[PDB]
């Protein structure tokens, strides 16, 4: 996970108070999802209710004889009726925990099938304007979301609010009429807990935003560097960028630790005021008995109980806010279920007789989104029964909006479509107005069951028209036989194909038919469209990938079909040899606002009519190394790491002490001689270990993230200064992307902070407290400690009841009823056409078939595993008690050291199972770093950081560059040749034009000019090869002016002063004069200082090309390199910029080369070089010193570009 979202995810959180806020001010009851319930299931929620209030008066019982146990058995006599009437308990309440599971994970499986099949169906009925907004995959990946929000809130830990509820109240009233002075006078410091709560995690929370804040520059940073990397090496600007990381990244560093100071003080101090509650306790409670003459055994029980109460309002919470969740999850679906269709089938729509005489009149229409963008001016004709007609439509007419307006995805805004002449579209049934319309579409939309299926789907909507109009629909779907697939197979001569195969109509098609060929896929949609005898034939591209044969033999079906008397046949295709014979062609187009009738006659008087556009168209057409270096760096902080190893075994030796000093005590409370020097001798040393415990844990909790901290920030510098310094060839690879190689840099650093120096301390104080919590439990009573391990051994590691049960849990969570859903909304827009209760009650039988042979046995065994569960502690102690008081009565064993040994045991096993619970991912930070390790110790073999070459001056420069051959050819593609045997010269102080053919890669000369790509061939500046320069230097004279150029998110003054450091603002506004941008820095705020937005997105293109070319005069530069300065520009600013260009030619100082094509630069010229790529293979000089006084001597193509120019 990202550091940002880590952090949005504890920010972006709502406490009860506001959700109850949020969820009362619109009444949003508590009792929204059961209400989807019969009643057979709506009372097993009250036997699961009277199942858990009953389980939750447990505990009060327990504590009420615990310390009745105590007296009994360190004073005499025996226990045996109250393990007998405790045992009971234990049983009955592992029955009453069984009933509860079993009766819930029911109803959670009910509701979760009834929303979702509600769901698909007010899905199935949307209008098509809501299809286009929110479409196909999108509703299947919110769909899984919710009914996993409203699954895991809803189960069994909505019924365990019930039971500590119940035991709150139990123990707490129960504690209170015993003797109320000394409960009241125990929760009084709790409060300051709260007060400490809410007081600390303001101040975090306004530290973590501030951290926040500096971290997503960083980020703007690193991708904005990574992305425009070939202009930061040709400017040197690798190390000015290093400066901005740190100065970012520190002031992130120390607020963090801010915040993690006093996330860490809290916890010492929770663990230190509980310390002080049993001290003070027991103190007042000895002080009330002096002063009676109530036992001593109604003072070890209440301390445990107001103590334990509390420990209940830490665990509830939770649980109200998943259920929150829920509800507030429900009710963001129960407004799709009820939602409007507004085209809705009310199953009483007066129907025609027979279709007859469709008509248009002045149709308008606009988009829901698209409130502007119109299709339609003047739509209105008639289209008469009975005979033929065809048309003929660009790629953006409209074919798919008149389709959808015949289908009636969509309905009018102004005219009327009136048919027969007295019948509006709004007044016909929509159920049998599809019923009559075969739409081939583009793509060949078919299932993946078979071939003779998805044929046979076409019948079932006409089949359903006949069982209600006389259920009996189920089963008629029979009565369509499989003659028919012949005949119109053999139709579309398909029939031969299908036949030639073994398994002619039973092999199964692909999924969504990926074995057969397009073709025929597209010859099976015609068949499907074919079948049913369509009244209104709507084609769309059908016969495109069709010869002849198969398209004029259809052509012949459909002409010459049965029953073709009266029918209205509506063939749409831009091959123009389906259109030899027509009624009537309206060839329709939009030629902007709106379409219109363009031409009008059959194709004898149409291809002949006039000159038009139809003219044209019968014209045309006719491994281990790697963690030891963690561990090498972090063993060399010695102070860091001392303090907590202190605190480690200060904290591990003294909170084990506590327990047999809570033993010490119980044993002078029930010896009324010298009681009360005994009180003040013990109190006080539970004052300090309290004391003590405090700064153990702090010191501990904040040296670890402070040592945490420098792993990340020496990582990430070695990362981020590594990369950058590499070649170009690196970047050009696939597996090196910019988002995956900024991705390590902060996800898994933060991982290596959390993980590994997190998980080691936590295994280091476990086992200091194992250790020494072993030893001195089996040095009072070797007998107990070895069976209470053995126990514990059976218990955790051979019965593992928690392991077992998420592992059956999270497997059938991560779980045909999954397989429809997915080809379902894909092919949408066929069962939008017909076929659309098929797989309303589909889904029902494949769903319920696999529910209960798995899910009863699941479930009867998954509450067995629940039950045994919350009742093995209570037979533990029993047992262990018995054996106890056994084994003294017959001399073996006293009773300190039993009551010594038992405590210690219990208290830390408690400790060390809550601490446990911390760790983080150990394995996937240990897996990634050995793949992003070999990228910060990978050798460049192009470094600027290399200071071994020939020093380079500026003042004995001549300027002449020179190449004698060259055959270059990408890594990335290594079967594209670009040159071949490229050979000239550019002499000194000249300009050297560069005219060619359009895409011939002409921008490559620049980068090996560069070095960015090394080689065969040979390159000279001033005679010497390129490869002994130092290259520092070499970047430090050229200065490139790229089509595009690329800002940065810093201010203006600093993009100009990128790459030199050492400049005075005098010569920026020098610079900026000659660029002709002073004057517009001269009207604004902030006029040197302005911050531009990221990637100059605060500016136009006229003003950022200027500053970029003020950047490239600053370096007073030797050879310039230009292209294009003048492309895509205002009038304005594209006229400074020629000026600005013909005046800096004008100052013979610097070798220039351009690539030019505007005739005016030519003419001054001093020697012009052609490109051209006679064929495929490379490209050469063809020509050399024309300089437009050899404008037309020989045939060539520069004359071309100087009369076309």
């Amino acid at each position: 996970l990202s550091i940002k979202e880590e952090v949005e995810k504890e920010l972006n959180k709502k406490s009860t108070a506001e959700l109850f806020r949020k969820i009362k001010n619109e009444k949003i009851s508590f009792f929204l999802p059961f209400k989807c319930l019969p009643a057979q299931h709506r009372k097993l929620l009250f036997i699961s209710f009277v199942c858990a209030v009953l389980s939750g008066g447990t505990l009060p019982f327990f504590i009420s004889v615990f310390g009745v146990i105590l007296k009994n058995m360190n004073l005499g006599d025996d226990i045996n009726p109250i393990i007998l009437s405790l045992v009971s308990i234990g049983l009955v309440q592992f029955i009453l925990s069984m009933i509860s599971s079993y009766c819930m994970d029911v109803i959670t499986s009910k509701i979760l099938k009834t929303l979702k099949l509600e769901y698909l169906r007010s899905v199935f009925y949307q209008d098509g304007q809501f299809h286009d907004n929110n479409p196909g995959s999108k509703l299947r990946s919110d769909l899984d979301f919710y009914l996993e929000q409203v699954s895991s809130g809803i189960g069994t830990k909505f019924i365990t609010i019930f039971t500590y509820a119940s035991s709150f109240l139990g123990l707490y009233i129960w504690s209170l009429i015993k003797n109320a002075r000394l409960t009241l006078c125990i929760t009084c410091v709790f409060p300051l807990i709260y007060v400490c709560g809410v007081i600390c995690n303001k101040k975090v929370k306004l530290n973590k935003k501030t951290s926040l804040l500096y971290n997503n520059n960083t980020m703007s940073i690193i991708e904005e560097a990574l992305m425009g990397i070939r202009t930061v090496a040709s400017y040197c600007g690798e190390k000015t960028i290093l400066n901005k990381f740190n100065l970012s990244e520190t002031f992130y560093s120390k607020y963090i630790l801010k915040a993690n100071f006093v996330e860490a003080l809290h916890i010492g101090l929770i663990n230190g005021l509980i310390l002080v509650s049993y001290a003070f306790g027991f103190w007042y409670g000895t002080r009330i008995i002096i002063n009676s003459a109530f036992n001593g055994a109604s003072v070890i029980s209440i301390l445990l109980g107001v103590l334990i109460s509390m420990f209940m309002l830490t665990i509830i919470l939770p649980n109200i806010t998943e259920y929150m969740k829920a509800l507030e999850a429900t009710n963001s679906l129960y407004e799709i279920i009820n939602r409007k269709p507004l085209v809705e089938n009310n199953d009483d729509g007066e129907t025609l007789p027979n279709i007859k005489k469709i008509e248009f009149k002045n149709v308008r229409f606009h988009y829901d989104t698209r409130k502007d963008v119109e299709i339609y001016k003047d739509l209105s004709f008639t289209l008469k029964e009975g005979k033929t007609y065809a048309f003929v439509g660009e790629s953006g007419c409209g074919k798919s909006t008149i389709l959808k307006l015949i289908e009636r995805l969509y309905d009018p805004t102004e005219g009327d479509i009136i048919v027969n002449d007295s019948h509006n579209l709004k007044d016909i049934n929509l159920k049998w107005w599809r019923s009559k319309i075969g739409v081939v579409s583009q793509d060949p939309l078919l299932f993946s069951n078979s071939i003779k299926n998805n044929i046979k789907y076409s019948l079932y909507s006409l089949k359903d028209l006949e069982a209600m109009e006389n259920l009996e629909m189920k089963k008629e779907y029979q009565t369509i036989k499989d003659s028919d697939v012949v005949d119109v197979s053999k139709k579309v001569l398909i029939h031969d194909f299908v036949s030639s195969l073994p398994d002619k109509y039973d092999t199964l098609v692909g999924s969504n038919a990926s074995k057969l060929s397009g073709g025929q896929k597209q010859r099976i949609s015609i068949a499907r469209a074919i079948m049913r005898n369509p009244k209104i034939l709507i084609l769309d591209e059908a016969t495109s990938s069709l010869d002849n044969k198969s398209e004029y033999l259809v052509q012949k079906t459909i002409n010459n079909l049965k029953g073709n008397e009266n029918r209205i046949t509506i063939i749409i295709a831009h091959r123009l040899s389906t259109i030899r014979y027509a009624n009537t062609i309206f060839v329709l187009s939009n030629r902007n606002e709106g379409s219109y009738i363009i031409e009008q006659g059959t194709h004898d008087s149409l291809m002949k009519n006039k000159n038009g556009i139809y003219h044209l168209m019968i014209n045309n057409q006719k491994a281990p190394n790697n963690l030891r270096i963690i561990y090498k760096e972090i063993f060399s902080y010695k102070k860091d790491v001392t303090i907590i190893f202190f605190s480690i075994l200060v904290a591990g030796g003294l909170y084990p002490v506590f327990a047999l000093l809570y033993a010490r005590y119980v044993s002078t409370l029930f010896d009324f001689a010298n009681l009360e020097y005994n009180s003040n001798k013990y109190s006080i040393y539970i004052l300090l270990i309290a004391i003590a415990m405090f700064i153990s844990e702090t010191l501990k909790n904040y040296y670890n993230n402070k040592i945490g901290e420098k792993v990340e920030k020496t990582m990430k510098r070695r990362l981020f200064e590594n990369i950058l310094y590499q070649e170009m060839s690196f970047f050009d690879q696939d597996k090196n992307t910019p988002g995956v190689l900024s991705a390590h840099i902060n996800r898994d650093v933060h991982l290596l902070k959390t993980g590994l120096v997190n998980n080691i301390v936590i295994f280091s104080h476990f086992i200091m407290l194992f250790l020494v919590s072993m030893v001195m439990s089996f040095y009072f009573c070797p007998i107990v400690a070895a069976v209470l391990t053995f126990i514990y051994f059976i218990n955790m590691r051979v019965f593992a009841v928690r392991a077992r049960l998420t592992k059956s849990k999270e497997i059938e969570k991560k779980e045909d009823p999954s397989f429809l859903i997915q080809e379902a909304f894909y092919n949408m827009h066929t069962v939008i056409n017909y076929g659309l209760e098929d797989y309303f009650c589909n889904l029902i039988e494949k769903a319920i078939d696999y529910k209960n042979k798995g899910q009863k046995r699941r479930i009867i065994v998954n509450a067995a595993l629940w039950g045994f569960s919350q009742s093995a502690q209570l037979f533990i102690n029993s047992f262990a008690y018995w054996f106890g008081s056994f084994l003294i009565k017959r001399g073996t064993i006293l009773v300190d050291d039993f009551m010594k040994s038992l405590f210690t045991f219990i208290f830390t096993g408690s400790y060390a199972g809550k601490l446990m619970s911390l760790k983080g991912d150990s394995e996937n930070a240990k897996l990634s770093f050995e793949k992003y390790y070999p990228l910060m110790i990978r050798k460049s073999n192009i470094d600027v950081r290399d200071d071994g070459g020939i020093r380079i001056n500026k003042n004995l420069i001549k300027g002449k560059v020179d190449i004698k051959d060259v055959n270059f050819r990408y890594i990335s593609r290594p079967n594209v040749p670009i040159y071949k045997n490229l050979s000239f010269t550019c002499d000194s102080k000249k300009t050297t034009a560069i005219v060619g053919e359009t895409g011939s890669g002409k921008s490559t000369f620049m980068n090996l000019l560069l070095r960015f790509y090394d080689l065969n061939g040979e390159i000279l500046l001033d005679d010497i090869n390129i490869c002994d320069y130092n290259l520092r230097d070499l970047r430090n004279l050229f200065s490139i002016v790229s089509q595009e150029p690329m800002l940065f998110n810093m201010s203006i003054y600093e993009n100009i002063k990128f790459g030199r450091e050492d400049a005075t603002l005098e010569d920026v506004k020098r610079v900026s004069k000659f660029a002709a941008i002073d004057e517009f820095i001269e009207s604004l705020p902030n006029k040197y200082d302005t911050n531009v937005g990221p990637y100059g997105k605060s500016l136009s293109g006229g003003q950022k090309q200027r500053i970029a070319i003020a950047r490239a005069l600053l370096r007073e530069p030797k050879i310039l390199l230009l292209d294009e300065a003048t492309s895509s520009l205002d009038s304005n600013s594209e006229k400074l910029i020629e000026k600005t260009i013909v005046d800096i030619k004008d100052k013979a100082d610097k070798t220039i080369i351009t690539i030019a094509h505007r005739i005016a630069s030519i003419k001054r010229s001093d020697k012009i070089v052609v490109f051209n790529n006679p064929d495929r293979n490379g490209t050469f000089v063809q020509s050399h010193g024309t300089h437009d006084e050899l404008l037309s001597a020989q045939d060539g193509i520069y004359k071309k570009y100087v009369k076309l120019a």
